[PDB]
């Protein structure tokens, strides 16, 4: 049903958001089909899309869809209030969504959602579901929509991040943080330039290319571990099988046959103690015809030791399925019993595997002396699985609190010698509450950047928050600056004001960029030049690793096509945008440009520098989230002086008197001048009108900024 | 010829040193064979390893083989004298060797060499040609010799670091710090625990795996660079061919084809620019089946820009091996003239390719209209390779001086977005001493950390310090400590004068490190116990990444059958050996004794700490490269004070006072009373022998380590 799509990047219409226009063909639309569009449409809504329920909190802003039904769904509307619910089912992040009746026959929805690859789309799937169910022969709900939904959300997880790193964009969100998707996939900065990090899961910026290589060379690994005087097998001394048996004879026999390379699944041959049972299982485990390292077998069950800033984070059991005989029940019984636990399943919630007497199931129940329908004494235990796993698996049962402390050392000590941050040690053991020294080898690999899914939410004991004690050591309250100071003025003197308070700024020490359609500037030098629309100007500046504070300079061409580059500022300014002559087109007198100024306005924080002569930026004062205001007025005589300064707020006030023509900016109580006009390069040698409130914003913007005074003349001067 | 082996792998014999024992099978030796044995046998051996000249420089500390022949041959000497050039010739580094004949019919050789896993066989290739020669027909030189000496050097470069690692090897000697192989292969460990790095030719423990990956993943470089306003030519956005000819038409005809993935050589199309050329070209280029990005086209030469820490450190400019006309050479007879120049070749010094007119070249000038025997016009150029290369190439042409700073900018720009230390940008150019507003896409690739066989001593220009540039921001001079502090006494009080050492350490804040047999002591805890033979305690205690101060503690039946684990020391103490009971075996009197006691005395080089009581420990004095001795005694009376102290040397002196039994310093000019035996627990109650002169020998040490005086009695009391 949709025409034409553009997208919002930051708030033009009051946060970053897609935007869906749409034509209808459906000329005897819903008003006119209600005999095949009764009740049901919402009802169907519900079952085609399981988000769209009647639930209070689902962003339920208005209450309307269900007041509607068909007669009224205003389907320009209704996409609208529809959209978004199924991004949340492919457990996607957004808000809220409006006003899409446009022009007639028409529609251009507002809908606010976090990433564009599936922007627009989710869109298509609701609009097309409405005018579906219209066309159609009532037939119900899952007609052929279903089909749709189902495409959109694997296409939504497809551009996912994945739970490992959910888990740190959550963490990062938590700490106020920005953060962006930067490699794709599951990578992501956190941060801006100069604090910034690329971070992904359980990597970090701060693990070299060497650590993680070393990590992965297992032969390595087990030499670095020994020079340490780690609880290791060692052993890895038997490349491939050693033409069979020697292998097993040069480790002792007792061993266990470990794949290697790309071997997904576990081609492990396990309990080997004597020629022939390492010479079968040679070429059985060996499977890959180069995949195997020989070792010798010792006991203990799988845990894992997740380590992130030396500090042990995590810990799990990956106990393999199993199960344990209550007297009365068989096997197969068993496994009837044990898949109705509630967390097992596909989908949201059920985060554990299920269990079935498939092969490898079988093998073991068959080594065990079991044909399933017998049944194992109380409190036998027969394994259904080899090891942990996710999908086949999803047990997580240890803790990290009653660990012995010399364990957690050496596991710590295993992840320094190959010099990780992090890694989870593949520990094994009889039991961890012990130390090493009754543990035979049981460090065997250190398992750097574990999944954090096989931590996260274990399936017993009390969880650990895995993502927070990453970002702990990555922006730790210890280091404040996570981004530079946003200090963003609007479509004004962006070639003369700009330059002030990039002078004072340099002068000053901070690291300042800004691109006023030229070159993006950054410090003394620029790279690209442009259609600067705002994401581009933006990223430029902010991602740039030098950078303490954003100015950009914005222009208005840009925001009423793709809104600002960045969602918010601290600091900001709005001198006057009208003139008698073209602007956005549209009315350009106050109107038009009201809304075009506004977007800086009610996205500063702090203060907002606005124009005290301009009747019309006035009122920008009522409804910026800045509180300074920063009047700045170049007529001594107003009453924005008197009674805003006499209030505790701020303003720059052109005077004239013992220091010629001055700037001076007054704040509560008092009032400094900082300049002359008659001193200003920008502004000839006074008695001149243009770029004196260039002059004066600067100052305006300076004072936010952390006016010193003797810096900010300077920067002033300087031109 | 060889029997038995062992290696010393620190100074028991001066230096660490492997041993090799041979036994003489031809007992009608060198002395009764000259007839098929005269000045030949050395002439001889000039030619099967020509390393084995008459050059006055090949460590000849004694000229005796050219003055033997064969009649004094003294084959086990004469070996030693030999071994070693022939790793000389694998590029290999070493010393002096000596002292071979032994008991009768058998020898032991010492030879200085850095690498054990090539050692003696190095030496079995020697005594047998010496054999094999005496039991020959008068064959001469190469009789099947020189096969056996090939083996083995390509033994020896198989174990050998590349040499891009060799730069930051002879960096690091040059910076005067130690290193370790520690990853087999390439990858060096420079410095001890807490301030080593791992590092790998142009690859260091500063560089993330974030960071390689993105520069290994070039469609994110490429969106990377293009986020910066880097001059890229951008255009990722063509997977495979993309069914053939659209790929092209969606970056411009004017296209590029650029294999991936493990292509070797380079499966590139070039200058297609119609509908044909690249549908033909897409099922040529892409030869491996999926492995082309498909580019437009960008005209430039082969820079690279080298950049290390931000600093551009090298640059090369890969011009394709080429041939230019003289105005009367045909291209045939211009390559037998180009093959004359003496820097190409193969081995060593000829570290330039030879041309000839293979298929590629034989392309490249049919494209130009040559059939071989035609004559260019005079500077008339035709290519006979396509780009770059090390052993089909060897150019590196360009500087860093003349590069234009912009350009150098944008380099060093594209490395800061990956996030790596090291890279040589891949860019292309018609002109680098220009800016890049007039280069068309000049940076294509990032090319994390490069073979530096490839900056390294150029074609043309200076040469750069490749090596040292690296190692500039590694170990830069500010930051004096590379290495703990050396400080390890004899095969004495283990068990208790280390205690007081290391609780002086510790208490005074250092992390001390020993292992006396037992288990390996960090701080406050321990991990592996057991024949501690020498290089085991030390490598558990120097590559530990928290110690500042090694102590080790010796043993006698480690040195004398491994020496010790480490090479020299600043600080070390020698207490009595010697008792009526059994040491070494041999003699155990004060000879056996005197000659592993000297192990330590003789590499300490500031600070030895000598008992002044064992008339036969004296003398340590007289050998030690340290100054202080302080004489330790517990007799006030003794001439190694007031000849000593009134010398400018230090002592401990026990004493009766005031202070009932004291331990006091002297130092030059001056005394200062340190601790009470009464009051320290090792000591019992004072009025006791045991441990005092452990005490005394801890106090001794402590000075040499930083004595404050108040630190020192806590950790002496501390017991
Ligand atoms: N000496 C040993 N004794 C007992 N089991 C061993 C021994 N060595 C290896 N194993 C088993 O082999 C398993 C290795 O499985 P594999 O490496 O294929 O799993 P994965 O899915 O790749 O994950 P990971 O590498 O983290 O184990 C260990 O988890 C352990 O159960
Ligand atoms: N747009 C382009 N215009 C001209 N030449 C290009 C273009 N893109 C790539 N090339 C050429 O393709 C070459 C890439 O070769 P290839 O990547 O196979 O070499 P390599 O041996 O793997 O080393 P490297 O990756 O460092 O270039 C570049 O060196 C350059 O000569």
């Amino acid at each position: 049903n949709i025409i034409s799509t553009s997208v919002y990047v930051g708030p033009n219409v009051y946060a970053s958001i897609p935007l869906i226009r749409l034509v209808i063909d459906l000329n005897p639309h819903y008003i006119t089909q209600l005999a095949s569009m009764g009740s049901e449409v919402l009802e169907n809504l519900e079952k085609v899309i399981p988000t769209l329920k009647t639930e209070q909190d689902a962003k339920l802003q208005h209450k309307l869809e269900e007041l509607r039904q068909a007669p009224q769904q205003q389907i320009g509307e209704l996409v609208a209030i529809l959209a978004l619910h199924l991004q949340r089912l492919a457990g996607q992040k957004g808000g809220a969504a409006f006003s899409a009746y446009c022009h007639e026959d028409e529609t251009e929805i507002l809908y606010s959602y976090e990433s564009e690859e599936i922007g627009i789309e989710a869109g298509e799937v609701v609009c097309d579901m409405l005018v579906a169910l219209a066309k159609a022969h009532e037939a119900g709900d899952q007609i052929d929509l279903n089909r749709d939904v189902k495409g959109f959300l694997r296409y939504a997880d497809r551009f996912a991040l994945g739970p490992s790193a959910l888990a740190l964009v959550q963490a990062a969100e938590e700490r106020n943080i920005p953060w962006y998707r930067l490699n794709d996939a599951s990578l992501i900065q956190v941060g801006q330039g100069k604090y910034q990090k690329r971070i992904e899961a359980a990597l970090t910026s701060g693990t070299s290319h060497i650590a993680v290589e070393i990590a992965g060379d297992k032969n390595v690994c087990n030499q670095l571990l020994q020079d340490l005087g780690l609880p290791v097998p060692k052993q890895r001394v038997v490349y491939d099988i050693d033409d069979a048996v020697r292998a097993a004879r040069r480790v002792g026999f007792p061993v266990v046959l470990k794949p290697l390379d790309g071997n997904h699944g576990r081609g492990v041959s396990v309990n080997l103690t004597t020629d022939e049972a390492v010479e079968a299982a040679f070429d059985i485990a060996m499977s890959e015809g180069s995949a195997v390292i020989v070792e010798s077998m010792l006991y203990g069950d799988d845990h894992r030791l997740l380590v992130v800033n030396g500090e042990l984070v995590a810990a799990a059991r990956r106990v393999p399925g199993h199960i344990v005989g209550d007297g009365k029940h068989n096997v197969e019984a068993l496994i009837e019993i044990v898949n109705q636990d509630p967390r097992r399943g596909v989908g949201h919630e059920n985060m554990l595997t299920k269990i079935e007497l498939d092969e490898q199931a079988l093998k073991l129940l068959a080594e065990k002396g079991y044909d399933k329908d017998s049944i194992p004494a109380k409190d036998e235990v027969v394994y259904l699985r080899r090891t942990a796993n996710i999908s086949t698996g999803g047990t997580a049962i240890d803790v990290t609190d009653t660990i012995h402390p010399e364990n957690k050392l050496m596991a710590e000590r295993a992840i320094r010698a190959v010099g990780l941050d992090i890694g989870a040690v593949d520990f094994l053991t009889t039991d961890i509450t012990k130390s090493y020294r009754d543990i035979g080898g049981g460090i065997c690999e250190v398992n750097a950047g574990p999944g954090l899914r096989m931590h996260i939410s274990p399936s017993e004991g009390p969880s650990r928050d895995v993502g927070g004690k990453i970002m702990d050591m990555l922006f730790p309250q210890g280091s404040q600056s996570r981004v530079p100071i946003a200090a963003i003025t609007g479509t004004n003197g962006k070639t003369t004001c700009s330059r002030m308070l990039a002078h004072i700024l340099k002068m000053a020490g901070h690291v300042v960029g800004q691109t006023s359609t030229d070159a993006v500037y950054i410090d003394g030098n620029v790279t690209v030049k442009g259609d600067m629309t705002g994401p581009v100007s933006a990223k430029m500046v902010l991602r740039d690793p030098s950078v303490d504070i954003a100015v950009l300079e914005t222009a208005r061409g840009g925001i009423v096509r793709s809104g600002l580059g960045y969602q918010f500022c601290d600091v900001g300014a709005v001198l006057n945008v009208s003139s008698d002559h073209l602007g956005l087109g549209g009315v350009d007198t106050l109107d038009g440009l009201a809304e075009v100024k506004r977007v800086i306005a009610e996205v500063t924080k702090d203060t907002v520098v606005l124009n005290a002569d301009n009747a019309y930026t006035l009122k920008m004062a009522g409804h910026s989230p800045a509180k300074h205001i920063m009047y700045v007025t170049r007529d001594a005589e107003n009453k924005l002086v008197r009674e805003h300064i006499r209030l505790g707020k701020r303003a720059v006030v052109l005077e004239k008197g013992l220091n010629g023509d001055q700037i001076v900016i007054y704040e509560n109580g008092t009032q400094i001048p900082l300049i002359w006009t008659h001193l200003i390069p920008a502004t000839l040698e006074g008695k001149a009108i243009h770029n004196v409130e260039n002059a004066m914003f600067a100052a305006g913007m300076a004072y936010a900024l952390g006016k010193n005074l003797d810096q900010i003349r300077i920067g002033l001067r300087t031109f």
